[PDB]
């Protein structure tokens, strides 16, 4: 068939032939908390504040393709709140997000996330990425390998997930040129290293893995399928 049609069929984009046998010369598995052992979309776990201030932040939400905003305005709809037109949007990504209703000011920006009406906290939510089942694929790699979290997540975010999935290594606040120095620390070390990363806010440390990983929500292998059973079945 060749190579890459037999890992289309699987749900993988590979680069180049080479990235195949280059999987068994490799000792490191290396995980991006986020996208990866999670789904790319997180949840509200929690909203303090009233109604109103609930509609107004979704409304704000609701323009920016950010998945926290995503993970805020699905919240307010499943709580039954209709979308309020904005004007004046500005969008920071990934930082925060502001806009104009009914003649008040509204900012929503980084519990997790404050609500500000017209300079005043107001409201806030508490949001977290939800796991990726499937946990029996650890263990037979920790069988045959060392793994890694890496996040710019909070500690103890980090380490309950650590918790749950059963992985002692891990690092928490890390920004990208923070994971970016970890890699080459490791191929300094000697370590060959696979990376599963989300594709953006960790290409840098991408880029340097020995084999690189994307997810579908550059890298040498793309996982259109975000099916990582199925890639670390191929590893294992
Ligand atoms: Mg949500």
């Amino acid at each position: 068939l060749s190579l890459y049609e037999k890992m289309l069929h699987k749900g993988m984009i590979i680069k180049n032939s080479n990235v195949y046998e280059k999987i068994k010369e490799i000792d490191t598995i290396i995980f991006e908390k986020t996208g990866t052992l999670t789904y790319g979309t997180p949840i509200v776990t929690q909203f303090i504040g009233d109604s109103l201030s609930l509609a107004y932040a979704a409304s704000v939400e609701a323009l920016s393709s950010h998945p926290i905003a995503k993970a805020i305005v699905k919240y307010a709809k499943e709580q039954g709140v209709k979308i309020l037109e904005v004007k004046d949007f500005k969008e920071i990504s990934g930082i925060g997000v502001r806009g104009k209703i009914s003649d008040k000011i509204i900012e929503v920006k980084k519990n997790d996330i404050a609500v500000y009406i017209n300079g005043e906290p107001i409201a806030s939510f508490n949001i977290s990425d939800v796991p990726r089942p499937n946990l029996k694929d650890y263990l037979e790699k920790l069988k045959n390998l060392k793994i890694i979290i890496l996040s710019g997540d909070k500690e103890d975010k980090v380490k309950e997930l650590s918790k749950e999935l059963n992985i002692q290594e891990y690092y928490s606040n890390l920004s990208p040129e923070d994971k970016v120095r970890i890699i080459e620390k490791l191929k300094q070390n000697g370590n060959k290293v696979l990376m599963i990363g989300d594709g953006v806010n960790d290409a840098a440390a991408l880029a340097l893995a020995d084999v690189s990983v994307a997810m579908g929500n550059v890298a040498d292998i793309i996982l259109v399928s975000n099916d990582i059973g199925t890639l670390l079945g191929l590893i294992k």
